[PDB]
């Protein structure tokens, strides 16, 4: 009698709890994505769906599940939904705000870190066995002193800037929405164009919007406008930077070093689609710091998303209105 | 011509350019300490030498140098050095002022972000070749609304402060001597007794000032005070570590973490002193992360400890009383 949830992701035990009080629970056991196949199989029958980002719920998927009454998402955005479908289908459409901002902000910081200090290089010669004291070797670029640029003011953008505000940089960031005056005094920030940006800055951390003109937009042509020896983070997403202008701009000199939890071959939406990191990033572990997606990837963080996505779900199937509904069926 | 200058370890070539106009300059070419006899046949007929931190200046060794006026020492202490045979032998002993404060700070926070956000696990598994996308898997640790506490509030602690006063964290410390309230105001940092902060206390930095150090001030009673899951992060001192006692209480599940800059093997004026890296930490490379003594590994600094040192020897050699001497021959 009970409606029926299936959870295409593995989630905490207390979530399957929660949801079990009102639905029975199908859930992924394993920490891995399970085909489309598998997904749609188990929801066939179901009336409650938690989604991931590796879901992509188009007409098809839809029309698979014809008991589906809300899909909650587990994430902040819904690119990969065709809300539209779903609104035509009876299905809600749920998701999570804001969750994400602050350890992505923080990953950012901790892979800036990571790559001017070679601490990973500096991690490798401790394990060797070799250790024998302080040598003269892997001086990396301080921050304090440095000009740092964060193209894009959002959410994440000023989670970054009231972090560094403590740590003596000089910090610039560009948007076509400026910051006030509090905020800009705050945090020491300064307002830049973007070519002024990437004139200035020793380090360069695009954290920009979904959009057409965001496609590639750290391309050979920025790169040759930015320092030679300055560093590159990205935890925004493979597709704002081009992975192969890199590649060129770590070989001549141009980029000292670049750092990402994001990689071009994730984007299912795309054709021009890569299917690895290239082998000339993964191979340069001197230049380079890479992280799996890790930008939300706290444990205390997750289990929140988690609950949200659930609650979107026991609401809607009780015949409420879900807190986190964007359409209305 | 004409005096001749012997670099134990090498310097930037800037450092060789300035020395070069007043002496003639035996560098070490390469990254590696030279074997003690072979710094003695360099340093034989030297007038001068620049010394660093794996070197060790006793009486047998002033004694094959009879040309040696100065040795300007690319360091801020002398611990190394026996500087009365120095001052016998007619020869100055100079060190540098401490420029380590804002580089060790930083290096601090960037372990404690890459050892909480599982970081190095993450850069293994984008090099393995097989990452396909988002996963729930290594989920860690965040930073806000977690407390940390720093355990000594000297120069280095106040750096630490100032830069975590940004992460929304709550911020304890504890010292004998208390900061000013505009300080304690300014970073939102509490005083606490150390029982209280191990006891409160989700990360613990030990940071005492050079005046404080206490052998094994983090030993087996203080683990078993510190929340279960706790982490620690040591980037002060080996000795201030009971790494035997760190190691237990990763086994056990008391710490989730411990991230290191520096090694109890590094004592060498300390009798109790193992020679290697604990085994057992070596490959716990899930719980830990560390660094071949990087604090002060950046270009800028290294850069300003050697001109320093350099312009010591200049002035000696010109027969002028060094600014850096801590002796009178």
């Amino acid at each position: 009698m009970k409606p029926k949830v299936v959870l295409t992701h593995w989630v905490h035990p207390e979530i399957i709890e929660l949801l079990s009080a009102s639905a029975d629970v199908i859930p992924n056991t394993t920490r891995e994505t399970l085909p489309r196949s598998e997904v749609i199989a188990r929801a066939k029958d179901a009336d409650a769906l938690m989604a991931f980002m590796p879901d992509s719920i188009d007409s098809a998927f839809l029309e698979e599940c014809p008991k589906l009454r809300v899909i909650g998402a587990a994430l902040k955005g819904y690119d990969n939904f065709d809300v539209n479908a779903c609104t035509r289908h009876g299905v809600w459409l749920t998701i999570v705000p804001d969750l994400l901002t602050i350890p992505t902000a923080e990953l950012t910081i901790g892979l800036l870190l990571g790559l001017t200090r070679h601490m990973l290089e500096g991690d490798r010669q401790i394990r060797s066995g070799h250790f024998q004291g302080w040598r003269p070797t892997l001086y990396g670029s301080g921050l304090t002193g440095k000009t740092l640029g964060i193209i894009g003011m959002g959410a994440v953008g000023r989670a970054i800037a009231q972090r560094l505000a403590g740590f003596e940089m000089n910090l610039l960031y560009c948007d076509p929405i400026p910051l006030n005056a509090e905020q800009e005094k705050a945090w020491h920030v300064q307002r830049v164009t973007l070519d002024e940006l990437l004139e200035k800055c020793d380090y360069v951390v695009p954290m920009v919007p979904m959009a057409a003109e965001t496609l590639h937009l750290i391309d050979a042509t920025a790169l040759a406008k930015m320092k030679t020896g300055s560093y590159l983070i990205n935890a925004c997403r493979g597709s704002v930077v081009d992975e192969n202008a890199v590649i060129a701009a770590l070989a001549s000199g141009k980029l000292a070093g670049y750092a990402a939890d994001v990689f071009e071959m994730e984007e299912w939406i795309r054709a021009d689609r890569p299917q690895a990191i290239p082998k000339a990033l993964l191979d340069n572990t001197a230049q380079t710091f890479f992280t799996p997606h890790l930008g939300s990837a706290v444990k205390e963080v997750r289990l929140e998303i988690e609950r949200q996505a659930a609650m979107n779900i026991i609401q809607a199937l009780a015949g409420e209105k879900p807190m986190g509904a964007i359409n209305q069926p």
